[PDB]
């Protein structure tokens, strides 16, 4: 019979045509609604569609069935595609055949395999090809993940490094991040990822007859990361105390934490935060096909049960009572993936929002999901995902009242602290902020905020506040360098003309991003503060190293509030923002001519900046196109204040292109310090 000795999969031509090259190492890996090339080499007989007959068979997941997709059964038509699976021949040669296969743009994703079937007269022998991958195509028109772009599909499909943006809404750090989605066994990964969720292991023929819809995968993806108890990816937490594994902070790749996570059967990752999650999702979902981008939003109101009022009662002095309460978050940071949802109603497609952080769900603390950004603009709460608690993180009211010792309450006039007021993700193609907080809310003021807040229920907040004369805000003269004594200004204008006896009342807290509020590390009470008409008065307050460098977090920030109150009965004033220390800057240098598959030396340095000296300091670099693994070098000797630390590492770079050397510092007393620069791999 028409036996044959070997299958030639086009692993080159597979991997170029469908943007797959680095995952095409050993196993064919291509996306859904292309052609891929094959080759087949019989012996002698060759091929004559006159006698012989060939039915290819495609099966997937561990419950194949032909109505749910996984299966799919279909013959060598050679004149034209008569369907969704088909397969075409191209080329005959003596000796070899070529092939042009065709799958649906609506096929399920995973590892299929196949089995050819040559039926020659009365003898049907059945073959098996081989294995592949199937993912997510953003370059088919069909496709429900289609990018009508080319910058776009590159930069959310294929770029495996870039931003994490963190610090303070008035100071915005372009953390970096090596996503790594084609990195060596992360494929695997996503795919065991894929198959140990609870629904797959409660129904696993439907899950991977659902694994076709973009929207599921993005819920599966999601969920698993940390939202999972049992065998999620990451164990989150937020107290100082992550001595027992990696600081989340310490984290520059996914990659890092997806290989930990399947290295030690599947348990928990040790300690990762809501921006790690982020991360995790989006180099997850990259790997799948699926265009994500890390999107963060400054003064998020998270955790709030969805709640779109938020009251915070406070002392005299300031500080927030009743600890029960869930503080305003300075930064959360979610993934916004590009689908198009036939579930919705029509024109709900393009950017859709997933949260992998677990909220305050009122059944069991689950995820968000995939809720459309147009949804949230404009205020279409009963969507069929989580849409309320988007749209409270971006659209929150915040009210602050003052409880006196008398026992009654007054609402303060805080005119700085606006929910979602900068939301940035990175642009296409450069390393700048695209600020996209125009999608998530109409502009200020305007007839589409108002209808978009009358259709959430939401035009509470949007009457008339107070409107005294007396304002005032926090400033900041120079950069927040970490490591050195500063002074920030509390700045009183007076337009009212009338002058005014108040007492105000600085006072600078270490906190996290989480807002949960550390020891204090200094204060100002003043008294007598007197205000003359049309003044404007600068009240500095000295923070110190020694005061904030025990309860200091691992982000650098720190929280000033001031308030000023007057003894008479009229309202009260507060003024609060968020500093963050920046770290010294990691001087990265790269010596000799980048090359592919050549030798490379990258002479990282760093200044200590600290009065004091470091004692175990490490420098970790990693880079999805420059290594295959992470390079760490630990100085054995400590460095003092003012002296320079200097290391030199080896890279061996197999990938063309550009990329992103990501590197972290770890001392004893400086914590993580990240830094990054762009090499272009030459030809060679
Ligand atoms: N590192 C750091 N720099 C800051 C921060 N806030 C402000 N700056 C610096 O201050 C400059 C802008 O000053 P600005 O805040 O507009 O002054 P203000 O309007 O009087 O409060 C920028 O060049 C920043 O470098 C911060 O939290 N961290």
């Amino acid at each position: 019979e028409l036996v044959l000795e070997r299958c030639d999969l086009e692993l080159e031509t597979n991997g170029r045509d469908h943007h797959t090259a680095d995952l095409c190492r050993e196993k064919l890996v291509v996306r859904r609604g292309q052609p891929f090339w094959l080759t087949l080499h019989f012996e002698g007989r060759n091929y004559e569609a006159s006698v012989d007959s060939l039915t290819f068979s495609v099966v997937t997941g561990p419950a194949p069935s032909q109505e749910a997709g996984t299966k799919a059964r279909f013959p060598l038509r050679d004149a034209v595609e008569e369907g969704d699976w088909t397969a075409t021949v191209v080329d005959q040669q003596d000796c070899t055949l070529s092939l042009q296969l065709t799958t649906p743009a609506n096929a399920p994703i995973g590892l299929y395999r196949l089995s050819l079937e040559a039926s020659t007269g009365y003898q049907g022998s059945s073959f098996v090809l081989g294995h592949f991958i199937l993912l997510f195509n953003a370059w088919c028109p069909a496709d429900a993940v289609y990018l009508d772009s080319e910058e776009e599909r590159q930069e959310y499909v294929l770029t495996q490094q870039g931003f994490i943006y963190q610090g303070s809404a008035k100071f915005i750090k372009n953390i970096p991040w090596n996503f790594g989605q084609f990195e060596d066994g992360i494929l695997d990964i996503c795919l065991i990822l894929l198959d140990v969720n609870p629904k797959f292991l409660k129904n696993a023929g439907r899950d991977c007859s659902r694994r076709s819809s973009p929207v599921y995968v993005g819920r599966v993806v999601s969920g698993m990361v940390n939202c999972n108890d049992d065998q999620g990816v990451l164990l989150g937490r937020w107290d100082n105390n992550y001595g027992d594994g990696v600081s989340p902070m310490s984290w520059i790749g996914s990659v890092d934490i997806l290989r930990r996570w399947k290295n030690h059967g599947c348990q928990r990752v040790k300690y990762g935060q809501c921006w790690v999650f982020a991360a995790v999702a989006c180099t997850v979902l990259r790997c799948l096909g699926i265009p994500t981008r890390v999107v963060t939003n400054y003064n998020s109101a998270h955790d709030q049960n969805s709640n779109l009022l938020i009251e915070y009662f406070r002392n005299e002095f300031g500080e927030i009572q009743g600890d029960k309460s869930e503080m305003i978050w300075n930064f959360h940071c979610w993934v916004e993936s590009w689908m198009t949802r036939p579930d919705l109603q029509p024109g709900y497609e393009g950017w859709q929002a997933l949260d992998p952080t677990p909220q305050e769900k009122s059944e069991g603390t689950y995820c968000c999901g995939p809720v459309p950004v147009r949804a949230i603009k404009e205020g279409d709460l009963s969507t069929k995902y989580d849409a309320p608690f988007v749209f409270a993180e971006v659209n929150a009211d915040v009210v602050d009242w003052i409880q006196q010792d008398d026992g009654s309450v007054h609402k303060s006039i805080n005119r700085s602290l606006i929910v979602g007021l900068k939301i940035s993700t990175k642009s296409v193609g450069r390393d700048e902020r695209e600020d996209i907080t125009h999608t998530y809310k109409y502009p200020e003021g305007s007839s589409e905020e108002r209808e978009a807040f009358t259709r959430a229920n939401h035009l509470n907040k949007l009457a008339e506040k107070e409107e005294t004369g007396m304002a005032m805000r926090i400033r900041v003269g120079q950069s927040m360098n970490m490591g050195s004594d500063f002074d920030v200004f509390a700045h009183i204008t007076n337009n009212t003309a009338e002058e005014y006896v108040c007492r105000l009342l600085l006072c600078a807290r270490t906190v996290s991003y989480n807002g949960i509020l550390g020891p204090e590390c200094g204060t100002k009470y003043l008294l007598n503060l007197n205000l003359e008409p049309f003044s404007e008065k600068s009240v500095p307050l000295c923070i110190l190293y020694e005061k904030y460098r025990d309860c200091l977090t691992e982000s650098n920030l720190i929280k000033v509030r001031a308030l000023l109150v007057e003894p008479v009965i009229n309202s009260y004033l507060l003024a609060e923002r968020d500093l963050y220390l920046e770290n010294p800057e990691i001087k990265i240098r790269i010596l000799g001519e980048p090359k592919q598959k050549r030798k490379l030396v990258a002479e990282v340095s760093l200044q200590n900046p600290l009065p004091v000296a470091l004692e175990g300091c490490t420098f970790t670099v990693e880079g999805a196109g420059l290594t295959e693994e992470q390079k760490t070098v630990e100085i054995p000797d400590p460095v003092e204040a003012g002296e320079e630390v200097k290391v030199r590492m080896d890279l061996l770079p197999l990938h063309m292109g550009l990329h992103k050397l990501v590197v972290n510092f770890e001392s004893d007393k400086l914590k993580a310090v990240k830094g990054f620069r762009n090499v272009i791999i030459g030809p060679a």
